C-alpha cells in the first residue's frame, strides 16, 4: 500500500533533494518563516493559549506541501471524524475509541449500541462531582467521625501513569491537605509503605478495576481492606459499614464491588471504548479530581475539548496536531530517526515524558496494518526525556554533538506560578537558547576566533577546534502555553493524543489495541510453577533453561 | 581511520552474511550456547556474583571472534591500563581519569604530578569515615544540642544523579531515621519544600562545589544558611559556631569554605580527574555514606574494585564489560540501532536507567575523535528504561511488535530482601519470560492454533492472526546478581563505566570531556538581559527572535 502511494514517493524524492539543506538556509530565504511555520490555538479562557513553533526543521514549502498531501491522500481527517462519531475504528477488538466523549463539553450526542454515551459520561462525572465535593469539603467521614486527609490509588500502567503525571503537573491547583499516593507494584512493598504512612481513620482507597476481580490489584486492595479491619478490631471500633467509608471503586461490576463492602453509589464506571493510555479523562481520573476538585477537572476536560474542536474543524496546513504528527513523520520515516525527545522546561511536568512513552509507544509500536500484513515503513519512535534544566547537565551533550538526529519537543510556559523572583527568566533564557543552539551551531571559524581571544597556544588550537565545534542543523519544536493551568494541560495531552492518531492513520496501523503484551504473560504463567528449589527445566531454549536452572539451584 | 581497519570491514561482511540469521538458529546448532556466551564474576563475598548472559543475540562464533579482534586491533586493553596508571587520557582537558583510584582498595600507587593520589583518596575517605560515624552515632549535634535526623544534598547533574540512584538502590542498608533530600533546581522551589519539611536543629546541609563560589548551588545553599540564621535569631539561640554544626562542604577551596562558616576539617575534597558522571565513589558520595554508613560504602567501593580487577586482567573473550561493549557495538554500528534499553526488575534500581543516560550519553555522545576530525561511525546510543513490572504495561508493546530493533539489558536478582512472600517468584517468572518472548516469537501457525482452540469464527481468524504474531529474533542481555547489596551495586556501575570506556576507545572519541553543553550556556547568557517587558530583539534568527518577542510582550 503505502510504499506505492504517489504522496510517499514524492516525499522520498524531496528528502533526497533537500534533506541536506541546513535548517538555517530556510530562514535566510524568507524573513517571515517563524510566522508561516507556527500555529497558535486560543484556549478561550484567561489569555491562555497553546502555540507550536515548528520552524526549526529541515522542511521547506515544497516539503510542507507534500506532507499535507500525504495526510489528505490517507484520509486522516475522515478517519478522525468516524472515531469522533463512535465508529468501531479499534478494528481488532471491534470497538469504539471515545476518549473524546469523556470531555465532550458541548454534549454532541455520540451513539454506540443504540445509546448516547454522553448520558453515561455526564452521569459518572456528576457522580464524581458530588463525591469529591463531599470528600474535599470535609463532610465525608471515615469510620471514627474524622474528615479525609489521604487518598491512595491502587492499580498499574494506564491506571497509574495518567493520574500520577497530572496530579504532579497541577500541584499548584491542588488541596495541599490531602496527600496522594500511587501504588503500582505487584509485591506489597509500596502498599506497606503507605499503610505505615497514613492514618486509616482519615483515608480513602481507590480501587481501579472494571471486572473488580483482577488478581494483582484486588490483592493490594485487600492489603488495605485487611489493615482497615485489623485496626478497628484492636481499638474496639465496630466494622459495621466501615469499608463503605474508606473504599471506592472505578468499575462496572456492580455486585462484586458491593460484595467487597463498597457502596455502589460510589462505583465510578468507565467503558471499553476508554483505552488505558487514554483514561485519565474518565473515572480513572478520580484521584486527580479529588486533588484539584471538580471545577479544575472540568477545566482540564475543557482544554482537551478545545483541542478536539481545533483538530476536527481546522484544515490540515493550519492544524496543530496534524503538523506536529507530520514533522514527526518527516524525521521518523525519511530521516530514519528512531527517537523522539520530549523536554518540558517546567518541573511540574516532570512525569510528562514517561506518560508520553506509554501513549505513543503502546499505541504506535506496531508491526502490522488493519487490512493485515506487515507495515512497509517505520512506525512509532522511542520516546524519552526529562524536565528542563535537569537533562541539560546530562544527555544534552549527545543531542548537540552526537551522531543521532533526534527530534526534540521543547515545552514551556510564558508565566510562572511564583510572580516574584528571577528563577523563571533564567530558565526561559535556556529554553530559547537550546533550540537556537541546536539550529545554528558554532563554526570552525567562530571557535578559532574565541580560542584566539582566550590566547590559546598557537598550536593546541587547530587540534582543539573540532572538539568545540557544533554542526547545528538539528531540529526542535518549541511549544508554549501562556500558563500551565488544568486547561492548558488538557490541551497538551489531547494534542499528543491526536498526533498519535494521525501518525498511525498514515501508517495504516491500529493505534488502540495492545496485543504486544500477551506473549510475555503466557510464557510467564508457564514458568512460575517451574520456579522451585532444586527443579531443573528442559522445555525451553537453552538460555531460558540455563537462567531458570541457575535461579532454581541458587534461590533461598 | 576506523572505516579502513581490516577488523571493521570484516564485521560489515559478517553483518551482511549472517545478520538475517534468527537468534534461535544459533541455539539449534549448539546445545551449550548459554554457557559459551555468558560470563560469571565472583564478587568474592557472601556467595554474591555478577553474571552476564549475552546468548540471546544475532552473534555466532565467527562474529564473536571478529568482535574480539576489533578490540585487540584498537588496543582497548592498553588504553585502559594507561588510564589506570594515571595517564592523561582526557586529551582535550589534559587530565587523568581516575575514578578507579577512588575505589583502589589494594592501594596500588597511582602517580599524577609526582604524587601518589591514594594518599589523598584514603585521607578524604578516612575523613568521611570519622564524620559520618559521628553523625550516624548521634554524637554530632546541631546548634541546640540535638542529634541529626536529616541530610540535604545541594547541587545538580552528576552531583545529584549518582547520590540519588545509589541511596534509592540501597534503602534496605540505610539508617531509616535520617531522611535524604536532593535539591537540583535553579528556582528555589525544591529548596523551600525541604526547609518547611525539616527541623533545622537536627539537620546538616551538604554543599557540592569545587571552587565553592559556583553561583546556582551557592544560592540554594545561602537559602539554607539564611533560614538557619533567621531561625536561631527569632528563638533567642546564639549564631556562634552555628553554621559549622549544620553545614559541610564537598570542595577544594579551603578559605572560601571557611569564609562560609564551615569547619575545614569538614571540607571533603575531590579532584579534577574525578568526572561528574564518575563521582559517586568520591566525596560527592557523602550522602550515600551517611545513609548506609562507612562499612557499606567500602563494600560499594569494593564491588567496583573487584570489577576493575576483573576488567584489567581478564582476556577480552571472557571479559564481561568488554563483551557487553562489543555486543552493544554490534547493534549500534552494524544493525544501526539508535537506542539501548536498560530494564531492572527490582524497584530499588528505579533510578538506574536515568543514571546510565548521564554516564553513557554524556560520555559517548561525541562527533569527533581525539586525533580530531569527524568520526566515521555512529557513536553513543540513546539510553532509556524504567524498572521492571512498570514498563511492561507500557512501552514493552513496542520492544515486542514495533519496527525498531532495540538492545535490552534485563537486570535482576536471584534473592529478594523479603524472604517470605510470593511476589519475587512471580517477578522473576516475568524476567525470564520477557527475554524468552523477545527471542522465540509466536508464529502465524501457533496463533492460528490458539485461535482455533478459542473457537474463533473461521473467518475473523485469518485477518486477526497478524495482529497477534510476534517475529521474535529480538536481542536481550540477562544480567543477574545473587543479591543487590552495596557491593553488587558497585560492580554493576563499574561494569557500565567500563562498557562505556570500551565503546569510546573503539570509536576513537574522548569519553571524559563534555564540550557539548557550552553553546547553550553562552547563548543563554546573551539572551537573559534581552528578557524584559516590551523589549524587541532582532539579533538572532527569526524563530529565536519571534519566540523571545512573544515572551517579552506577554510575560507579567
Ligand atoms: O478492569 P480489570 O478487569 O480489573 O483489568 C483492567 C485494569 O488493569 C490495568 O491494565 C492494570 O491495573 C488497568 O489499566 C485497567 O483498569
Ligand atoms: O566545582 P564548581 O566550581 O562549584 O562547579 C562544579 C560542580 O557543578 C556541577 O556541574 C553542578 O552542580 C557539579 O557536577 C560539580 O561538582
Amino acid at each position: 500500500s503505502l510504499l506505492n502511494l504517489p504522496a510517499w514517493k514524492r516525499l522520498q524524492s524531496l528528502y533526497e533533494k533537500y534533506g541536506n539543506d541546513s535548517i538555517l538556509s530556510h530562514f535566510e530565504k524568507d524573513h517571515q518563516r517563524f510566522q508561516r511555520y507556527s500555529i497558535e490555538i486560543d484556549l478561550h479562557s484567561d489569555d491562555n493559549f497553546l502555540f507550536l513553533d515548528y520552524s526549526k526543521s529541515h522542511i521547506n514549502d515544497e516539503i510542507k506541501d507534500a506532507l499535507v498531501a500525504l495526510a489528505e491522500e490517507r484520509g486522516v481527517r475522515a478517519f478522525a471524524k468516524a472515531m469522533f462519531d463512535g465508529q468501531r475504528v479499534n478494528s481488532t477488538e471491534n470497538r469504539a475509541v471515545l476518549h473524546v466523549a469523556l470531555r465532550n463539553r458541548s454534549n454532541r450526542p455520540i451513539i454506540v449500541d443504540g445509546k448516547d454515551v454522553m448520558s453515561d459520561v455526564n452521569n459518572v462525572l456528576a457522580q464524581m462531582k458530588d463525591f469529591t465535593e463531599r470528600v474535599r469539603s470535609g463532610e465525608w467521614k471515615g469510620q471514627t467521625g474524622k474528615s479525609i486527609y489521604n487518598i491512595v490509588n491502587i492499580g498499574i500502567g494506564g491506571s497509574d501513569l495518567g493520574p500520577v503525571m497530572v496530579t504532579e503537573a497541577l500541584k499548584p491547583f491542588s488541596k495541599r491537605d490531602l496527600h496522594c499516593f500511587f501504588v503500582s507494584n505487584v509485591d506489597g512493598t509500596h502498599m506497606a509503605e503507605v499503610l505505615k504512612q497514613v492514618n486509616l481513620e482519615e483515608t480513602i482507597f481507590i480501587i481501579a478495576s472494571k471486572t473488580f476481580t483482577t488478581q494483582e490489584t484486588l490483592t493490594n486492595a485487600m492489603s488495605a481492606r485487611n489493615a482497615l479491619m485489623s485496626y478497628l478490631k484492636e481499638n474496639g471500633i465496630s466494622t459495621d459499614g466501615a469499608v463503605a467509608k474508606h473504599f471506592v471503586a472505578l468499575s462496572t461490576n456492580t455486585e462484586k464491588v458491593r460484595e467487597f463492602g463498597i457502596d455502589t453509589v460510589n462505583m465510578f464506571a468507565f467503558w471499553d471504548w476508554v483505552g488505558g493510555r487514554y483514561s485519565v479523562w474518565s473515572a480513572i481520573g478520580l484521584s486527580v479530581m479529588l486533588s484539584i476538585g471538580y471545577d479544575n477537572f472540568v477545566e482540564f476536560l475543557t482544554g482537551a475539548h478545545v483541542m478536539d474542536n481545533h483538530f476536527a474543524s481546522t484544515p490540515t496546513e493550519q492544524n496543530l496536531p496534524m503538523m506536529l504528527a507530520l514533522v514527526g513523520i518527516w524525521y521518523n520515516n525519511f530521516f530514519g530517526s528512531e527517537t523522539q525527545a520530549v523536554l518540558p522546561y517546567d518541573q511540574y511536568l516532570w512525569r510528562l515524558p514517561a506518560y508520553l512513552q506509554q501513549l505513543d509507544m503502546e499505541s504506535n509500536g506496531k508491526g502490522v496494518t488493519k487490512k493485515s500484513g506487515a507495515v512497509a515503513v517505520q512506525t512509532g519512535p522511542i520516546v524519552f526525556g526529562e524536565a528542563g534544566t535537569n537533562g541539560q547537565h546530562a544527555f544534552y551533550q549527545l543531542i548537540h554533538q552526537g551522531t543521532k538526529i533526534i527530534p526534540c519537543d521543547f515545552i514551556g510556559c510564558v508565566q510562572t506560578q511564583n510572580r516574584v523572583g528571577d528563577h523563571h527568566r533564567t530558565l526561559m533564557s535556556n529554553f530559547f537558547a537550546q533550540t537556537e543552539a541546536l539550529m545554528v551551531g558554532k563554526n570552525a571559524e567562530e571557535v578559532r576566533q574565541e580560542l584566539v581571544k582566550s590566547g590559546m597556544s598557537g598550536d593546541a588550537i587547530e587540534n582543539m577546534i573540532p572538539h568545540k565545534t557544533f554542526t547545528g542543523s538539528r531540529p526542535s519544536n518549541s511549544i508554549l502555553v501562556n500558563a500551565l493551568t488544568p486547561r492548558a494541560l488538557g490541551a497538551i495531552i489531547a494534542m499528543y493524543e491526536h498526533k498519535v492518531l494521525v501518525q498511525g492513520a498514515i501508517w495504516g496501523i491500529n493505534s488502540y489495541d495492545q496485543w504486544g503484551v500477551e506473549l510475555g504473560k503466557v510464557l510467564a504463567k508457564s514458568i512460575l510453577p517451574q520456579l522451585k528449589s532444586g527443579n531443573i527445566v528442559s522445555d525451553h531454549d537453552g538460555s531460558t533453561n540455563g537462567l531458570i536452572n541457575m535461579f532454581n539451584t541458587r534461590a533461598h
